[PDB]
């Protein structure tokens, strides 16, 4: 399938270069397959969306995002417009308030519902979560989201805004996990992206367009825009029995665009998602 006009970033996954605008992909597109999206939440109402979403889990007073965050990255792994995984059905954990705040027991209490709650969903292809959130170092932290995939879900954590090394933030450092930097559209990394011996793997980040609170949409930039493409891929990846969620991370990187992007600190992975699929 072709999908003309894409956002920069869908079209940059299943290309082998920078500078083109339509994004190739399997008409399988993620269906059977479950992205949790761990963050303020899903304005499952949007028509990008197509009933396809819906809120699961709130630790506050709604599960509306009041915000917009979560909503946008949930657009990009899966709304029919702005996401990866056009067919996925997307499950909102909100664990963030509607000013993108949150604390970390919360947070891992999410993680921890993610990984009992897949047993009460149809996800015969695969589970995925995309946390697009973190803070400063917490082993607690870190071991929730180990847990969570343990448990048989592909977790992928944003690696942060600081332009430091992830090792010193949460779950960025924890090993097991997929952790996700951020490129621009002229491969280079993103001003603010972390990096780190601890990335897996970047992902587009800078300018993405997608959906927004109130039936809108809006282009906005971080790893937390990175992530969700990851997150989407894989999922991607998993209804075409390509790779599992236990693999999927490695399998991602295997199959990545290697040595494409500028500015990457020595010792910091260079590989860009990239879906392989021949139209």
């Amino acid at each position: 399938a072709a999908q003309t006009n894409a956002p920069w970033g869908l079209a940059r996954i299943s290309s082998t270069s920078p500078g083109t605008s339509t994004y190739y992909y399997d008409e399988s597109a993620g269906q059977g397959s479950c992205v949790y999206v761990i963050d303020t939440g899903i304005e499952a109402s949007h028509p990008e969306f197509e009933g396809r979403a819906q809120m699961v889990k709130t630790y506050y007073y709604s599960s509306r995002d009041g915000n917009g965050h979560g909503t946008h990255c949930a657009g990009t792994v899966g709304s029919r417009t702005y996401g990866v995984a056009k067919k996925t059905q997307l499950f909102g954990v909100k664990v963030l308030d509607d000013n993108g705040s949150g604390q970390y027991s919360t947070i891992i209490a999410g993680m921890d519902f993610v990984a009992s709650d897949k047993n009460n969903r149809n996800c015969p292809k695969g589970v995925v979560a995309s946390l697009s959130l973190g803070g400063g170092y917490s082993s607690s932290v870190n071991s929730a989201a180990a847990r969570l995939q343990s448990s048989g879900v592909m977790v992928a954590v944003a690696a942060g805004n600081n332009n430091a090394d992830a090792r010193n933030y949460s779950p960025a450092s924890e090993p097991s996990v997929c952790t996700v930097g951020a490129s621009d559209r002229y491969d280079r990394r993103s001003s603010f992206s972390n990096y780190g011996s601890v990335l897996d793997i970047f992902g587009p980040g800078t300018d993405i367009l997608s959906t927004w609170i109130g039936g809108s949409t809006r282009s906005i930039s971080g790893t937390s825009m990175a992530t969700p493409h990851v997150a989407g891929l894989a999922a991607y990846l998993m209804t075409l029995g390509k790779t599992t969620a236990a693999s999927a991370c490695r399998y991602i990187a295997d199959t990545a665009n290697k040595g494409d992007l500028s500015n990457i600190p020595f010792g910091t992975v260079n590989l860009l998602a990239y879906n392989n699929y021949q139209a």
